[PDB]
C-alpha cells in the first residue's frame, strides 16, 4: 500500500532550559526525533512530513534524510492546525500517519499493528488505559464503539473517570484527512484546533475508528524534561542488553551497559561492566571486553581481549590482538594478528604488525611497523615539524630500545637494532645497530641541595 | 522568633565495626552530623548544643561550626537523661528542637512545618505510621489527641498495634522543657530517662502536643549500621540527581553519578555515566564531561570538553579547552582559553596558555607556558633538585621537540625552537633553535643475543 | 553419617549459543558447576559424582576437585536415566543428594536443612511454592502427604493448578535409590526416565517423603540462558555486598562493587564506586580503595590509599602506601612501608623500598630500588635485550634524574645521584653523580617549516 507520516515537532520545549530544539537532545546517541523518522522509513514510509516552528536552522543542519519534507508551523495554534499546514502535501490514496517528534520510543510492530487495524475509510487510533489519565485526551465510546475523544480540559468531572486515554498516533487516508481537517474550529477550553476532533467528525459520517494498543508503556512516553528524556534511556539500554543476552552476548551486569549504535558480533563475546560502545562496532568469535572500555566504530577480530580502561576509536584489530589496560587507538590504528598493545600507550595512523608489541608509555603516529617488531618503553615517533606529519617505516624484526624518538620521516631496515636513548634523524641500514649516545661518566663524592 | 538545637550524638554505634565516631561516618563527602548541623543552621537555630559521649577529640577536631555548644554525657542512662544535661543552657524564652545526630536526611521544610504547628505553650512532635512499628515509640491519642508515647518495651500487646509511631524529633519551649525535665523518673522496662515522658507530663498539665508528618520516611531513618547509611547515601545521591535532571543538567545515567559537594552550573551541561564531583564545582555553558571523570574543587569555562577517565583537583580552566582522556591535573593547573591536554598527561602548579597544547606523556610541573604553544610527546619539566621546587618559563609560539627535558629553573623565549631529545639546562633566546644531541652513527651487521 | 552427591551435568545448553559446556560458563569469576562442587564439599559429601555428556574434554580440563567421579551420560534419555548411570557407586549405606550443574546458587544452609529432614527409610525434597507454576514438575498430596510428582505434561488440567513444585533436589539412601531405580519405565508424555517417579514408588512401599523449602527463591533457580546468568549474578553480588557491609566494609554503591574470588579485612576499609576484586584479596585496617579499581589476589597492608583507576595483580603493598591514580602494578610488584607510586607508572618483578617515591610516567622491571629514593618522572629500567631479562639495583637514598634509562644489569650506589636525562649502561658508585650529556647549543634566528 501507500503511506506518509508527519511528525510534530514544532512545539516550545522549555521545561528543557536548553538553547537547542527539544526534539534534537540525543537518546542512546541520537536525536529523539532521529529515533521516530528511522521507525517511518522502517515502516515504509513514502514521505516524511517534518512539521517545525523554530530552531529550523539547527534542524535541517542536523536532520538529513532524503524522503523528508519541512513544513513551517510560523505559529502553534494546537495539533489539528500543525497538520493543516502539511494537509496540503497529502495524497488522497494515499494512509497518513501522524507521529510526534517527542515520543523516541514508539516501535514499528506497533505502528505496523496499528497499520492493519485501520478500518476502510475509517480511522486507526492508538490508545492506552492509564491509572492516572489527567491530562490526556479522553476516549468516548458508545456501546463499545470510539465515538470520539475529550481533551482534560472539555471533559466533564465524569468523563475525566475514563481511563482510556489518546496516545496521539492515528492514521487515516489523505483525502479523509483533507475534508476532517477543514472543518475544524477553535471553540474550545484552550481556544485551539484540536487534531482530536477529527474522531468526531470521522463517526457521524458513518466512519469507524478502531483503537488498538501498544505493547508497553514507554512505546507512548513523550519528553518534555531532562528527567523524563534520562528514564526512557534506561529503558532503550534494558532493552538493548536483553536482546544481546538473548542473543548469546554475556554481559557482566546489564545496567552497566551502553549501546549508543550498532553492535554486530560472534559467539562467546563476554563484556564487564561499564562499557560502552558507539557507532558501528564489529566483533569476532570469543573477544573478551575488560572494565570501563570505550569502543567507537572499530573492527575488533576473533580471541581478542581488550582490558580495562580502553578507548578505541575508528581501529581495526585483527585476530588474537591484546591491548590495553590504559590504551588509546585514535582514528587509523591498525593491529596485525597477535600484535599486543600495553599501558599507557597511543596510536593513531599507525599500523603495529603480526606479533609486534608496544608495551609501555609510547605514542606512535603516522607509523608502519612490522611484524615481530618491539618498541621499547619510552618509545616516540615524532611525526610533526609544525607544519607538516611526516611518516616512520619500521621493517620486520627490529628492536627499539626504550626512549628511543624517531624523527620522521625516517626509514629502519629489518633486523636492525636501536639502542636505548637515541634519537633518530637518519635511515638505519638492514642488520645495523643504530646509535647516539655520550658515554656514562662520573663525577666522584657529589653533594646534591 | 528565637530558638535553639540540641542534637543527641552520645550513643554508642557498634554495629559500624569502627573506631572511628558513628555520627563522623561520612555521607555524599560529609559527616552525618555534620549533615544535622546544617539544617539546624540552615533553620536558624540560634545554638547548636552537640551532646555527645566519647571520641570527643575526634569529634571537635572534625566539627568546627561557631554556635557549636559542647554538652558531655559521660553516661548514656537515655534521652531524658541526655537533654537533662543540655537543660541548663536552655533560654526561657526560646524554642528548643531536638535531633539526632544519626539522622541525617531530615529536610529543613519539615522542620519549617514542625516549627510553625507546636502550640502555644505545648509541643511539636513528629511522627510516621510503619507497616512493621515494632522497637518504635508508639503514639496514645484519647479522642483524637496526642496524651503521650509509650515505648516499645512498655507497650501491652494492643499498644504494640498501634503503628504511628515516634520519629523522636520534638520542639517546646526552653522553660516548659525545664519543668518537665526535672519531673523525669527511671521506673520503666529500660530502667532510664525517657525524654518520651514529657508529653504525658505536658498533656496532664493541660498543654497540647502536634504531631506533623515528614514528606518522605528516609527523613527521619537512623543509622546504627553500614548498610543502613548505604541506602540512604543512594536515597541522597538519587534526589541530588532529580534536581539537578530538572534544573537543565543532563545525566546520561542518574544512578550513576555521584556529588559530594556542591555544583553551580550553566545551561546544556551534559555528564555522562560513573562521574563524581566534590568540593566545589562551576560548571559553563555547554560543557561536556565524559565517562568516569573526577572532579573536585575545579572552576570549567563554557565549551569545555572534558574525555574519559579524567581526574581534575583545584583547577581552572577557561573557556574552549579539551582535556583527556587519561589526564591527571593536580593543584594549580590552569588552562587559558582554547588550551588542550591530551591523555597520559599530568600537570602541577601549571598554566598552559591560549591554544598551547601538551598532547602525549607528558609532566608540567611549576611552568608558566604562553600562547599557542607546541609541547612534544615525552616533555618533562624537571621542578625539583631535591630540596627544592624551580620555576619553568616558556614564552609564546615555542615549539619544543618530543622528550624533552626542562631542567628548573630556566627561560625559553618567544619562537624558540627545542630539539627532540633535548637536555634544557640553560636560557633559550627567542628564535633560536636549542639542541644537545649526539649525530646519529651506525654498526653493520650487528646481531642481538 | 555417610552422603555422596551426583551433579547432573550431562543436558544441552543450546539457548546459549556457546562453544562452551554451559555448566561452564562463569559467575561471580567461577565455573557454575564448581558452584555447586563447592557446596557438595563444604556439605561433607564423600564423593561427587559428575554426570556429563559431551565436552567431557573441556570439563576434565576446568575440573579438577579429587573427590570427582566422572559418569558418562552417551544418551541423555532423562534424569531418571542419568541417576541410573550413577546408581553403580552409590554405597547402600550412604545418603545421596542429586543436585543440578545448572542451578549455582543453592546454599548449604539449606541443603543442611534437607538433610535433618529425610526419614528414615524415606526421602527429603525440596519444594518450593510458585505464582506461575508452568513447566515443572507439580506435588501432589493426600491427606496432606507427599505422594510423588506429576511432570507438567503429564498433569491434568486441574493439577496443574497446583503451585507447590519439585526443584528438582532431593536426598535417599543409596540401597533404596537402587531398588527405585531399577523399576524406572520410560511410559509417558516426554517418554524418558523421570527420576521424579521414585516419589511413588517410594510412598507405595510404605516409605514417607518430607518436602523442605529453600530460604530464597534464586536458591533453585537455574540457568538456561544468559540473561538468567546475568540475573543470578546481580543476585550473588548483592548477598556478598550486603555481608560486607554488615561486617564493618564501606562500600559507597553497593550496586556498582564486584567481588568475584576471597576477600579478608581488617576494619574501617573503604571501598568507593566500581571497583572489582578478584582472586584472594587481603586488606589490612584502614584501606582506602578509589573508584574503579581492578585489585586481583593482592596483599595490601594498613592504611594503604589506592587512588581511582588502579590496576593491582599479584602485588605486596606495605602498610601506609600510595599509589596511583592510573597506576598498573603487574605480579612481583613490592612496595615497602610509606613507598609511593603516582599516576602512569607501571611496576613488574620489583620492589620499591620504604619511603621510596616512583611519581610520574615511569616503567620498573626486574628492579630492586632501596629506601628514601626518588625516581624521577620519565625512568625507565630498560630489563630485557631481546633474549633474556635483567635486574637493575638501586642504593638507598639515590636519586634519580628525570628520563633516565637504565640498562639491565646495573647497580647505583648509595647516595649516587644520576643527572636527568642519563642513559646508564655502568654501575656507578656511591656518592658519585652519573652523567651522559651533551652540553645545549643554540642556533639564532632559527625558522620552522
Ligand atoms: C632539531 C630539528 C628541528 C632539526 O630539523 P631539520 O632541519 O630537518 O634537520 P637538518 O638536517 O635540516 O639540520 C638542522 C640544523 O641543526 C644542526 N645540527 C644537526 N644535528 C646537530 C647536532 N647533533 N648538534 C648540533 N647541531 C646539529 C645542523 O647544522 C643544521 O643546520 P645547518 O643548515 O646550519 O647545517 C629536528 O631534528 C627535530 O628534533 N625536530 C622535532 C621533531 C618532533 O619531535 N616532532 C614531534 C611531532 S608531534
Ligand atoms: C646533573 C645535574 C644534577 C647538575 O646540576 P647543577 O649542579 O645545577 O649543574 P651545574 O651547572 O652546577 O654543574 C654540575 C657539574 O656537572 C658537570 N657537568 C655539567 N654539564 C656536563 C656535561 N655535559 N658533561 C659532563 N659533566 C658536566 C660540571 O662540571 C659541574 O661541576 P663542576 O663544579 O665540577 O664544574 C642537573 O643538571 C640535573 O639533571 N638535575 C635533575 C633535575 C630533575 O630531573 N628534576 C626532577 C624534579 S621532579
Ligand atoms: C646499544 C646496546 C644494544 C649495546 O649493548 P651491549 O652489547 O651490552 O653493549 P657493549 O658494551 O657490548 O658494546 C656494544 C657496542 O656499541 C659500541 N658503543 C658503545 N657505546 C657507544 C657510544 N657511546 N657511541 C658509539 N658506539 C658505542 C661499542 O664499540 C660496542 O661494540 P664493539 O665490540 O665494536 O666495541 C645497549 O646498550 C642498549 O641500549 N640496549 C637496549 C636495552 C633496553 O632498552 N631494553 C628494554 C627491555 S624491555
Ligand atoms: C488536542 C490534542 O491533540 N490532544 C492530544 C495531545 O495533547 P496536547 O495538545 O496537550 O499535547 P502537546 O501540547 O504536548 O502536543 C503534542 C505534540 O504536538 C506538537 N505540537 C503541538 C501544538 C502545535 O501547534 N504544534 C505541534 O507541533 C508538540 O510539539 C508535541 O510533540 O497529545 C496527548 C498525548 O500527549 C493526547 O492525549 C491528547 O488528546
Ligand atoms: C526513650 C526514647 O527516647 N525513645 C525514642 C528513641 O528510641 P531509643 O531510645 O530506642 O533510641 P536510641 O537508643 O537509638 O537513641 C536515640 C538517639 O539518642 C542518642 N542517645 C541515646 C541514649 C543516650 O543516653 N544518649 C544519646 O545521645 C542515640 O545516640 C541516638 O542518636 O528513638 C526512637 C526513634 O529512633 C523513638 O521511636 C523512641 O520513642
Ligand atoms: C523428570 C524430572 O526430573 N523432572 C524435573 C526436572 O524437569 P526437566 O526434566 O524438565 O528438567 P531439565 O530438562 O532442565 O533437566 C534437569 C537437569 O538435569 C540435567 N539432565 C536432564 C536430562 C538428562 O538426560 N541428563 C541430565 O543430566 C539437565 O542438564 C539439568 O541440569 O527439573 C524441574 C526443575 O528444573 C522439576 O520441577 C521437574 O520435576
Ligand atoms: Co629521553
Ligand atoms: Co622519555
Amino acid at each position: 500500500n501507500a503511506m506518509s507520516v508527519v511528525i510534530l515537532a514544532a512545539g516550545k520545549g522549555t521545561r528543557m532550559y536548553s538553547d537547542l530544539p527539544k526534539v534534537l537532545h540525543t537518546l542512546a546517541g541520537k536525536a529523539m526525533v532521529q529515533h521516530v523518522i528511522d521507525a517511518a522509513n522502517e515502516l515504509g514510509a513514502a514521505h516524511v512530513h517534518l512539521v517545525y516552528g523554530h530552531g529550523g536552522d539547527l534542524l535541517k543542519q542536523a536532520l538529513k534524510d532524503d524522503n523528508l519534507n519541512w513544513v513551517l508551523q510560523a505559529e502553534q495554534l494546537g495539533t489539528g492546525h500543525a497538520m493543516q499546514q502539511a494537509a496540503p502535501f497529502f495524497a488522497d490514496d494515499e494512509d497518513i500517519l501522524m507521529l510526534y517528534g517527542d515520543v523516541p520510543l514508539i516501535s514499528v510492530e506497533t505502528l505496523q499493528r496499528l497499520r492493519d487495524a485501520k478500518p476502510q475509510g475509517g480511522i486507526g487510533l492508538l490508545t492506552v488505559k492509564l491509572d492516572d489519565p489527567t491530562g490526556y485526551g479522553r476516549i468516548t465510546r458508545e456501546n463499545g464503539k470510539v465515538t470520539g475523544i475529550v481533551e482534560h480540559k472539555d471533559a466533564t468531572d465524569e468523563q475525566r473517570q475514563i481511563q482510556e486515554i489518546n496516545t496521539g498516533i492515528l492514521i487515516a487516508n489523505g483525502a479523509d484527512m483533507k475534508r476532517w481537517l477543514a472543518k475544524l474550529t477553535n471553540n474550545n477550553a484552550q481556544g485551539e484546533y484540536y487534531i482530536t476532533d477529527i474522531i468526531a467528525l470521522a463517526y457521524q459520517e458513518g466512519r469507524e475508528i478502531v483503537a488498538v494498543h501498544p505493547q508497553r508503556l514507554s512505546e507512548v512516553e513523550g519528553v518534555n524534561n531532562r528527567l523524563q528524556l534520562s528514564r526512557l534511556e534506561r529503558v532503550y539500554q534494558s532493552e538493548q542488553a536483553e536482546k544481546l543476552l538473548l542473543a548469546g552476548v554475556m554481559l557482566r551486569d546489564p545496567a552497566r551497559f551502553d549501546l549508543r549504535g550498532t553492535l554486530t558480533h560472534g559467539r562467546d563475546v563476554e563484556i564487564d561492566t561499564n562499557v560502552i560502545i558507539e557507532g558501528n562496532v564489529t566483533l569476532g568469535h570469543r573477544v573478551k571486553i575488560g572494565t570501563g572500555c570505550v569502543i567507537k566504530n572499530s573492527v575488533i577480530g576473533d580471541d581478542c581481549e581488550i582490558s580495562p580502561y580502553t578507548v578505541v576509536e575508528d581501529a581495526n584489530l585483527a585476530a588474537a590482538c591484546t591491548i590495553g589496560p590504559f590504551a588509546r587507538l585514535r582514528p587509523g590504528a591498525e593491529l596485525l594478528e597477535g600484535a599486543h598493545v600495553g599501558n599507557f600507550v597511543e596510536m593513531k595512523k599507525a599500523r603495529l604488525g603480526k606479533g609486534s608489541k608496544a608495551g609501555h608509555l609510547t605514542y606512535l603516529g603516522d607509523a608502519e611497523i612490522g611484524d615481530n617488531v618491539n618498541i621499547g618503553a619510552g618509545t616516540i615517533t615524532c611525526n610533526y615539524d609544525g607544519a607538516n606529519k611526516f611518516k616512520t617505516i619500521i621493517g620486520d624484526d627490529v628492536f627499539v630500545g626504550s626512549d628511543t624518538q624517531l624523527v620522521a620521516p625516517v626509514t629502519v631496515g629489518k633486523g636492525a637494532t636501536i639502542a636505548a636513548g637515541t634519537t633518530v634523524t637518519r635511515n638505519v641500514g638492514e642488520n645495523a645497530l643504530a646509535i647516539s649516545r655520550v658515554p656514562q661518566t662520573q663525577k666522584e663524592g657529589w653533594r646534591r641541595p
